[PDB]
RNA sequence: UUUUUAUUAAAAAAUGGUAUGUUUUUUUU
């Protein structure tokens, strides 16, 4: 094949435009949040949802999603099968979204919505 | 005083006839 088989590392930078997963990024970010991030903002972390079997959720999502990169925040609503991975590197955080799609922990996994947290917000700032 | 010749056209759409307007959520602490 004529691109990586294997996992992004910590110094895998790319240009802004291009996506980390070798796609392109657009700018409006879409609507539904489905396929690729948006140049004109920078997050890291993605929307997953899906299956809520019991309260054991929290160690089943970090066993899923911790093998595919480095990992600095994982919350996960207890009510209803949400959780939102953040992710240290675009790389892996985009690896992950295409990787962790329609898969059996199928996944509903989506972009991250503007934190409406006062809190979260400055510390992500 | 014998014979004539002259030949338009012409089908389709909208008016016009099963109006229209509405309509499904990822974080707060
Ligand atoms: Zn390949």
């Amino acid at each position: 094949c004529e691109y990586l088989h294997r996992l992004p590392k910590d110094t895998d930078f790319f240009n802004a435009n291009v996506d980390c997963f070798g796609r392109e990024k657009h700018a409006d970010y879409r609507d539904d949040m489905g396929g690729v991030g948006s140049f004109l903002r920078q997050n890291y972390t993605l929307y997953v949802g899906g299956i809520t079997p019991t309260d054991d959720i929290e160690e089943i999502v970090s066993r899923h999603f911790a093998e595919w990169g480095d990992i600095e925040r994982i919350r996960v609503l207890n009510s209803r099968g949400i959780a939102f991975i953040t992710y240290l590197n675009e790389a892996n955080a985009q690896f992950a979204k295409e990787a962790m799609a329609h898969q059996s922990l199928c996944l509903n996994v989506r972009w991250a919505t503007t934190d409406p947290n006062p809190a979260s917000q400055a510390r992500n700032q």
